């Protein structure tokens, strides 16, 4: 039941700073445009110590399966090969992804009706956020 808050099928609604955040990560000019078009569907399971997380745009589809707090790989949307440790403290799920020296964190909280995406990179953060398909 770790997770039950999270689960299900999720669209994005808002997106606050994302290019900025893009900038701060290394993404390139075309791929940032593009990727900031996206409206992605964010597909959440669990089924048994395995959670998946997919997400489907028209940029690029994503999935990861993971067991909290176990060091998988990761390919992310912008196509880095980073090494990614999620946990849940406090009800959140924190995500730190590991590449070429540099390391970003992405939060999910539940906060009302919506599952809100809190990206760091150094100084700069995004907030997207998601309410149920
Ligand atoms: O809302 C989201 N769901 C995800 O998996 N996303 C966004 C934020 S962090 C990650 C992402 C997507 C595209 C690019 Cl280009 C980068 Cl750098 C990071």
């Amino acid at each position: 039941h770790m997770c039950d808050a999270f689960v299900g099928t999720w669209k994005l609604v808002s997106s606050e700073n994302f290019d900025d955040y893009m900038k701060e990560v290394g993404v390139g000019f075309a791929t940032r445009k593009v990727a900031g078009m996206a409206k992605p569907n964010m597909i959440i399971s669990v089924n048994g110590d395995v959670i998946t997380i997919k997400s489907e745009s028209t940029f690029k589809n994503t999935e990861i399966s993971f067991i909290l707090g176990q060091e998988f790989d990761e390919v992310t949307a912008d196509d880095r090969k980073v090494k990614s440790t999620i946990t849940l403290d406090g009800g959140v799920l924190v995500h730190v992804q590991k590449w070429d020296g540099k390391s970003t964190t992405i939060k999910r909280k539940r906060e009302d009706d919506k599952l809100v995406v809190e990206c760091v990179m150094k100084g700069v953060t995004s907030t997207r956020v998601y309410e149920r398909a």
